[PDB]
């Protein structure tokens, strides 16, 4: 009764999202088949951001050089000031780029850590938690009630199928400072 992470990633997620983490791995030199509580972080990522934008391009999940060729493709129709590292999302209504967190240590550390990073005045942060706790820019959550319970659902979902499997414990304790 302790599982193996790799298993349920394959089997509770989307095989769209499981590619998507497994080419970002692969990208960086990481084997999904060896960093496996990194590999479900990055899977649970890619599936908030989908879950946000359903108004918004997506950005992660895309090759690098496309994501890139979108980002400034968006900046020069618009006045945006660009990106030092390439955001997960572009809101069309509110006109600015989204950094999407999913963290399983404490929001707050969390959103600083991603401000401090990519040290913008312009993008948006937007930080979800497996205990139901979010954080976004400004206290402006952009989606409404029902949208961001959706997703706090999914990740108590995704920490439920961990807890049956026995793979919670070293997943929630696993994440570090990027
Ligand atoms: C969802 C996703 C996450 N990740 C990793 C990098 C970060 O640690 C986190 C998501 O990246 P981000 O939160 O900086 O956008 O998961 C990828 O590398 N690629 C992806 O497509
Ligand atoms: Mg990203």
């Amino acid at each position: 009764p302790l599982g193996s992470m790799e298993d349920f990633v394959r089997q509770c997620f989307n095989p769209m999202i499981v590619e998507l983490a497994e080419k970002a791995m692969k990208e960086y030199g990481e084997d999904p088949k060896i960093e496996t509580n990194k590999f479900a972080a990055i899977c649970t990522h890619l599936e908030v951001c989908f879950m946000y934008s359903d108004r918004f391009e997506i950005i992660e999940g895309r090759d690098r050089t496309m994501a890139w060729t979108v980002v400034n493709s968006i900046c020069n129709t618009t006045g945006v000031e660009k990106p030092k590292f390439l955001p997960d999302l572009y809101d069309y209504k509110e006109n600015r780029f989204i950094e999407i967190g999913v963290t399983r240590r404490e929001v707050h550390t969390y959103y600083l850590e991603k401000a401090n990073k990519i040290k913008s005045e312009k993008t948006h942060i937007h930080i979800f938690s497996f205990t139901g706790e979010e954080m976004a820019t400004k206290a402006d959550y952009t989606l409404d009630e029902e949208s961001r319970a959706r997703i706090k659902t999914r990740l108590f979902t995704i920490r439920q199928e961990m807890a049956s499997r026995g793979l919670w414990d070293s997943f929630r304790q696993s994440e570090r400072g990027e």
